[PDB]
């Protein structure tokens, strides 16, 4: 059963760099764009804060307070989430998950403490991976420090640690739009039995299917939506013509058989 | 306040399947004319519903609506994995009065919006096949044989929100049963929608379709029960403008 994620990149309580849907009141506004693509056939979303204010903890709180009022399908808030406290402070506001990255690469036991308290499904962990002389290497801070963990251990401790999820994102793939990094996720799906999400890369629609190939479970993408280069009712119609099993429940949600002109 | 008392035939290769008992008829097999016969004793729609499956599904039902509408001048329905606007557009324009759905439409819910946008909610029937599962209404689909986990009164509501016509709710708990319509999911539903809800499995006597208006019905469909001739259509009418059921005579 193939998910489609759609990713926020928020600061401030604000969709950073916005989008291009004209429809919406406001298209910086992460819990309307959010609740849009909620009712056109996003499976999940994921809010990503960067804000680098004192205001964070808050912020970041608020967000998905908002988010659980206004919406219906799953969703994980990442960013700097860096203890306990803050992983549990935000699930108990409404996120379904909590997406941790370096705090987990420096303090895996951090994984496991989230889990056994609200269930190992609301435990997503990012890897960010990187070729490094020949092998898959796990990076932290902001996909700026080697920490010469190779990604084939990380993977496996993370699957012992009690994760739910993994996202995989590649590095090599950052910015770029010829595709997700289909050999990275074909090195990593003998290694768990978690499902595995792909990130960066995305460009059009045929790079879903060839992650879907590569035998991702998931597909996260960001700007590639909010921009619109790819239509999400589109790709999910994409997708099933050639035989991925893609939820259709979605589609549609918006409109109706009547004709307002 | 007004009652309607359907009759549906199970057809595969444009035979009825297990045919019927009116010997009356020079072929109680055939759906066009026990459907015919069935229009002049007094039954109100007509429902046919095919399970052909080797690759002529597409041209038999089409043929059959063809052959239902010259004959037949009271509404029916097709219905039996129906699952595309296409399909649907095709049958109508053939001459159904209505197309139903339902495994194609929980799926893919936008179906119901399609055709309704085209045709109009009238020409839409969803067929909701529920059980109890765990103390809640589930909805199943592929012929009662998948529990999709969605709960009946999410489907419920969404169906009208699409757009829908009329829901025919059949219990699947009913199914093959003759002790009576399922009463109290057809209570569950009757807050949920303001839609007509067509009552389907478990009617075994007369009594069971009085009991099944009570409970909210605007409308009963029986097969089996006509067809072997357990029930007689006249008979249901008489009883049920006896005990002051609005139904038409």
């Amino acid at each position: 059963a193939k998910r489609i994620d759609a990713a926020l990149i928020v600061k401030d309580g604000r969709v950073v760099e916005g989008s291009n849907f004209e429809n919406l009141r406001d298209s910086g506004d992460p819990v309307e764009l959010g609740k849009f693509y909620s009712e056109i056939g996003i499976d999940e979303l994921s809010f990503w804060d960067i804000t680098a204010s004192v205001e964070k903890r808050k912020t970041m709180l608020e967000l998905v307070e908002k988010v659980a009022e206004q919406i219906d399908i799953p969703f994980t808030v990442g960013g700097g989430i860096h203890d306990f406290e803050t992983a549990s402070e935000l699930i108990l506001r409404g996120a379904d998950k909590v997406e941790i990255n370096t705090a987990a690469v420096e303090n895996p036991s951090l994984i496991t403490q989230i889990a056994q308290t609200f269930g190992s499904q609301a435990v997503v962990v990012y890897i960010a991976a990187k070729r490094v002389d020949g092998e898959f290497m796990v990076f932290t801070y902001s996909g700026t420090k080697n920490t010469g963990i190779l990604l084939r251990d990380w993977v496996v401790e993370v699957e012992k640690r009690g994760a739910g999820e993994i996202v995989l994102g590649s590095i090599d793939r950052l910015g770029t739009k010829s595709g997700y990094d289909t050999e990275m996720i074909r090195f990593v799906r003998p290694l768990t039995t978690l499902p595995i999400i792909a990130h960066r890369g995305a460009g059009k629609m045929e790079h879903f299917l060839e992650a879907f190939l590569a035998g991702a479970d998931a597909a996260k993408a960001d700007s590639v939506f909010h921009f619109r280069e790819i239509d999400v009712r589109e790709l999910k119609e994409y997708l099933k013509k050639h035989g991925v099993n893609v939820r259709l429940e979605g589609l549609g949600s918006l409109e109706h058989h009547h004709h307002h002109h």
